[PDB]
């Protein structure tokens, strides 16, 4: 019975615009009161024709209440829709902020692209929840609450039947939820499997289309759809049974109310006006119960997605030290490792017992066979995740006591996978300095030879590359990344696989240019080619996370 | 007014299960006729008590009609829900089939990852459309069609009231659509821009989190949200105005009906039983017209997405010559290019004036500076997209006249980006021969040195890599790709960027192993390192898509 918890969370997210929310609630209670009082006035005026006199005023009051209901309906529709859109946008904003705030391991483990789909689905479901909940729930709940005393003061037999009617509705709701929850969980897990398979297949379309695996993959997805649709039937059957049972209850209560009114015809206190007002009350409750039953169904359907979204909301517990914490500045270059190892989750390997000191003014290149632990070493230095048990002494200062904002501000790491956005070359490069100049961009590009091939094609700089540079081949993304790194101008430059299958003349030119630019500071080289480290000062080779010699520039 | 075309296309997707759909329509029309007959019998039995006699039978008949209504409601709910889910799954299946059918360029230009989101959104919108449209619209349309003659045979005064009511509703609907379509289009375009920015930011979270660009990105997305909500208010304002106007129309018509019935009380033809039955008709029409107005609102909201989906469906005009087109066999290796050049859309560069012959039994290596056109040459050899003007002579046969199914069955191309699924290592490698055996898989893996570092970690071969192999580093994706290529065992091997920044010992071992495997066939080398072509027999160098010499293995 987590429905109440879900509704509390929804109201917590919706309790931001205090003024707008309070005005909406006031409008809802007023319109509910008007809708309840309208049949009472209708009964008044129907009984009015039995006597004789100037009883035209009650009809005027009824017309005024009708016009007031119209105006209130307009205002509540407008305000509810506006509030729903504003709060949906705000929730999306804050959720996106936390989502991009998340660390790298959490994204690589689960997120990829499923996180975006979950965010969008949860956001739209919450939008629908906010709108329909607000309107229907406030109106019908206030109507029922104001109806209880009126039914208490009027004939109590009909109220006695009506409370049993409400008991019937809540009982069938409980019954359906009990018979439906397990099937809902199974359906959700099957749908997640299906969506994951679809996303994984679409994201790798070239591989699947280059191996004649279309038939096999579509048959597997057909199997997944079969598995999902196996568990879909019982829950909808139960929903149909619930709809039929409540329809039978509504018709049964209507017949009972009609018979009671017929008995009241023989003798009673009030008139056919009260009788028909009671009938109108009954039919209004029938309709609103139908809408809230449908609403309960939609809420049950979206339950699992809302639960997952709330879990990801509360999963943001990585405290960032809001208080002013010690930063670093004027990084001349002093890097010390002290017996720092890492063990992967549910795995092993990694680095083991690594320690070395870095003096300013000289560069260090790390070489060695693949899988040794060089990339994880680099992303440990930049601290994408915290080491197991060790001290990263930078400028004689631990990496744990340094704020994240200043940690990566004075660092310059090209990635092994040079990822790029789909924006223009200007936007994709001009990220190391938001206040830079086009002359600076040209100089940075010409230092990395990423301009000589772009001035002579594709509208010069203003070219929209595709996703991950899928529109200008792939031999340019490395040049663009190294140009961006040179533009960043940081004291510590990290060349992680910046030297790859390119022209040997291009490689030597890039190496000499970055040598001339980084002679003023200390920089890191992660490459297996022995021709890109002729100017290195303290080179070391690492195997399987264990150093062997870590000797001088010239070693055997 | 593409609304009718949208309904026709949706129904055409729906009327596939002819038996089930026809039964659903028959059940709906029968239950609608029953619901229309109910007030008539109610008015009869209310009028029947005016006289005296054994007139208990009409009351029992009315109860039986209510029971039929209940049972038919259950039947239509269950059948409609089941058919809707089945149709949604089938539509998703076939749309996914066409989506993966598309070539690479169409995905690189527009799809990438937005296509999946569009497909999911369109599919769920179509599900909701099918369900709600079928039930509500069919019931209410049959209701109106059966109601018009009954009221025409009864007093025509209320009939003239009713037709003006309908005219008011349809005219306000047309005016609202005219005032709202432009706002809907602007909202859709802004939403698409917002989603594109969100996806581009999330997909490359490492770069944005390693460059302190979180604040700028979130502020830009806030600006996008502001721009989106600027055009968001007028449309909802117009819908609120329309809702108020139709509420006023409904109350006004109810007032008119009450006045007409009050005059009819003085004198008329039928009784208050028929009067109140017509009152029930009026309120039922009011409610159903309100629901269908809301449905029109949802259809307008989803109209742009449905239009995009239908345009994508109709864009699938890739005729594959359904008749048996001549395939290829006896593939010993005969590849000749004859003056085939390609021009990119709205660009230049590419290959120009290429002419060379391939003799079976020898390997040919393509070298040259980056951006020359080697990757595009390779993927035209595999015919990922159709060349501009020329012939690809394979085994003395043009590549156009061979079906794509068997065209790529005798090829083995490792991509520049080694794409991998998030399945196991065994499932990711065993894709060329599903009926193969573990002995073959082990031999292929140990031939490509993708076994020595996986036999002693993570449950051996049963290791679940993440997306793009983001869980076992990146020095293994190349090994897995080359192992899979060796496993495929095709006559023409293509080592496109199969050699990269790896250990020199590992590189030389891989080269000798692939040489020994491919001695019985022909293969290509796309690499800039000069150490991987010592065993080549016919080397040529291509620059800017223009050859210079294209000589033999030994050249100056
Ligand atoms: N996300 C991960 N989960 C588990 N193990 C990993 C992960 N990323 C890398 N590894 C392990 O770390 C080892 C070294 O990876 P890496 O440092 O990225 O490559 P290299 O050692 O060539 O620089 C690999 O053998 C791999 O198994
Ligand atoms: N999708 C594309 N759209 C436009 N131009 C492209 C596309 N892909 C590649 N090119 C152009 O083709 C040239 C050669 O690319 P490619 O063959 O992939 O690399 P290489 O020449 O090193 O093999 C590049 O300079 C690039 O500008
Ligand atoms: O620019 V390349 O396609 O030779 O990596
Ligand atoms: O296997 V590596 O991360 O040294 O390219």
């Amino acid at each position: 019975m987590s429905l109440l918890k879900i509704y509390w969370r929804a109201m917590q997210y919706l309790a931001v615009e205090r003024t707008a929310t309070i005005t909406m609630c006031v409008a809802s209670v007023l319109v509910a009161l008007v809708t309840l009082a309208e049949p009472v006035l209708f009964g008044r005026v129907i009984q009015s024709i039995s006597d004789k006199g100037d009883i035209f005023s009650p009809l005027l009051m009824w017309a005024a209440l009708g016009g007031f209901n119209i105006m209130a309906a307009v205002f509540v529709a407008r305000g509810a829709d506006r509030l729903a859109h504003r709060r949906r946008l705000g929730v999306m904003i804050d959720s996106y902020e936390r989502l991009i705030t998340m660390p790298l391991a959490w994204h690589q483990k689960r997120g990829t692209s499923n996180a975006l789909h979950t965010l969008i689905r949860a956001t739209d479901s919450l939008f629908t929840l906010w709108l329909e909940f607000m309107r229907q729930h406030l109106t019908t709940v206030v109507a029922l609450a104001t109806l209880i005393p009126v039914a208490m003061t009027m004939d109590m037999r009909m109220s006695l039947v009506l409370i049993v009617l409400g008991v019937i509705y809540v009982m069938i709701g409980q019954l359906v939820m009990r018979k439906t929850k397990d099937g809902q969980a199974a359906v959700e897990k099957h749908h997640h499997k299906l969506f994951e398979h679809v996303s994984d297949t679409i994201s790798n379309v070239s591989v699947v289309q280059s191996y004649n695996r279309i038939a096999s993959e579509t048959q597997a997805l057909r199997d997944y759809a079969k598995n999902l649709e196996n568990a879909q039937f019982p829950v909808l059957n139960w929903w149909a049974l619930a709809s039929g049972l409540n329809r039978m209850a509504s018709t049964f209560s209507m017949v009972v109310v009609l018979v009671l009114g017929a008995y009241f015809v023989t003798k009673g206190q009030m008139r056919v006006g009260d009788v028909i007002a009671f009938i109108g009350f009954a039919q209004l409750m029938i309709g609103r119960l139908d809408q809230i039953s449908a609403f309960i169904n939609q809420t049950v359907t979206a339950r699992a997605k809302l639960e997952e979204f709330f879990q990801m909301e509360d999963a943001t517990a990585d405290r960032q030290e809001p208080e002013n914490v010690a930063d670093l500045n004027d990084v001349k270059g002093d890097i010390v490792f002290d017996n720092v190892t890492y063990e992967f989750p549910n795995s092993g390997q990694g680095v083991y017992d690594v320690s070395f000191e870095v003096k300013p003014g000289q560069t260090v290149a790390i070489v060695g066979p693949t899988g040794a632990g060089k990339t994880t070493l680099i992303n440990l230095l930049q601290r994408v995740f915290d080491p197991a048990a060790g001290r990263i002494m930078i400028d004689g200062t631990d990496t744990r006591t340094v704020s994240r904002r200043s940690l990566r501000h004075a660092i310059a790491t090209v990635f092994q996978d040079a990822g790029l956005f789909n924006r223009s070359v200007e936007d994709n490069i001009r990220v190391g300095r938001a206040n830079a100049t086009h002359e600076e961009v040209h100089a940075a590009a010409k230092a990395a030879a990423a301009h000589d091939f772009i001035l002579a094609k594709s509208e010069g700089y203003d070219t929209f590359v595709g996703e991950r540079g899928s529109q200008l081949s792939g031999g340019e993304r490395q040049r663009l990344a190294i140009a961006r790194a040179i533009l960043k101008d940081s004291p510590i430059l990290v060349l992680d696989e910046a030297t790859s299958a390119l022209d040997v003349e291009t490689e030597e030119k890039v190496t000499q240019a970055v040598d001339e630019l980084s002679h003023n500071r200390t920089t890191f080289i992660i490459a297996h080619r022995l021709s890109t480290v002729r100017s290195a000062d303290l080179v070391l080779f690492m195997d399987k996370g264990h150093l062997v010699e870590s000797g001088s520039f010239n070693e055997l």
